[PDB]
């Protein structure tokens, strides 16, 4: 089970911003496989007050991205996208539903994944103007506060958007690096979550971090593909990474 | 959204085991309303070495139960059941945002709920003979260890059974008393969770508690009703309550 998240090395004001593209099992960065490079055909983007700008894939591994010019103190976003892919799917094999699950009617599903990282370059920077504005991700977690102001046990309010509208009753979960230490040699074991809750009518939910560290929140939404004459289903997996304390 | 859980008072060897059927929103115990009495037509049960025995409904409120005899030191189970109720649902057009809508047709759904509490009577009591054996709940969480042996940040392994068989890929969440405290009655939603994961092929999952206190783990499963000539769907909500630290 491969998922997209974003990681940023701690930067000092006036340096190049370094980010990593998060493709696999969090939090272990892995090189993008040869048979998967077409999926990440567009580079990771840095969002500042000037807007969005692309980043340059350079480093010892092909998941490392750098800003072209250094960054001044502030609170910025780093965004990655799994470009839409298409796959065939059947349905069968449930515990006690029924053996004949619409007996092999195959359908098309479009998979899209997104990742957003809140990066505070200045160690004193906790601004909200940039990080609280949506960047247009089909499924998006928009922070309503800066993580630098959230202590352990406090509430970090985020909003879930699907196709530009708030998504109510959406399950958003959260984990951190070091919570679950079990190997990726047990079949496709997606990591345990240290938090889970559903969004309200405004698409908002308070993440309550019980530990400090590098946190990843995530939400997935499966829906009908807009143009049914091309494809039937659409799956979206979105993550938001941030530092607590 | 009323759910079923079980609470037990701290018990020493030689006194009666006092327990509480919680029907509503964890962790607030409430009296079973007049129109809900038929649902809990059977008393809560105490499970010990000699097996399952009925508890006696004594107390100021109708959710309070007492063991028939004073209990000795050990590790026992207290089980409660929301008996099967039938209702009509039609999904005529409802509730939002991702798929088109509406295969308009009314159907029967059976609802059953279960709660189980691991009660360690007497300090140093951390036995596993009784609490690790299934009791026959249609959807059941069976602990594979005694929670007394589990410290904060460690792994408490449980197994999920549906109709006597392990249930893979089932979502088990976990929260504790005091994790989320607000919202008198506005929308009376389901509260935030401090843990969430999915069961493996053996139906097993490790709960990782980050805080001491009174914990509730929850799992739900919706499937087809066995005899389709009488009813179509079955919804099961199951809870396991335990102390950590």
């Amino acid at each position: 089970v491969h998922r997209v998240w974003v990681e940023t090395a701690h930067t000092h004001g006036g340096e190049y911003l370094k980010a990593d593209l998060g493709y696999g099992e969090f939090p272990e960065l892995e090189p993008i496989a040869k048979d998967r490079l077409h999926i990440f055909s567009k580079p990771m983007q840095l969002v500042t007050e000037k807007g969005k700008e692309n980043m340059i894939q350079r480093g010892t591994y092909n998941y490392q991205y750098r800003s072209n010019r250094p960054v001044k103190d502030g609170s910025y976003l780093v965004t990655a996208e799994y470009q839409p892919t298409f796959r065939s799917k059947n349905k069968a094999g449930w515990k006690q539903a029924g053996i004949k699950e619409m007996p092999d009617a195959s359908y098309c599903e479009q998979t899209r994944m997104f990742g957003k990282n809140i990066v505070n370059v200045g160690h004193e920077s906790a601004d909200t103007a940039i990080i609280t504005k949506p960047v247009g991700q089909n499924l998006e977690i928009v922070p309503l506060d800066n993580p630098a102001n959230i202590h352990v046990g406090e509430r970090f309010k985020v909003r879930v958007l699907f196709r530009g509208e708030p998504l109510p009753n959406a399950t958003v979960t959260a984990t951190f690096d070091g919570f679950d230490t079990s190997d990726r040699s047990k079949t496709h074991k997606t990591e345990a979550q240290a938090f889970s809750d559903t969004t309200d009518g405004k698409g908002e939910v308070d993440i309550i971090p019980l530990r400090q560290g590098f946190w990843k929140a995530s939400v997935e939404y499966k829906a009908d593909f807009p143009d049914q004459s091309l494809c039937q289903k659409q799956a979206n997996y979105t993550t938001l990474t941030f530092q607590i304390g």
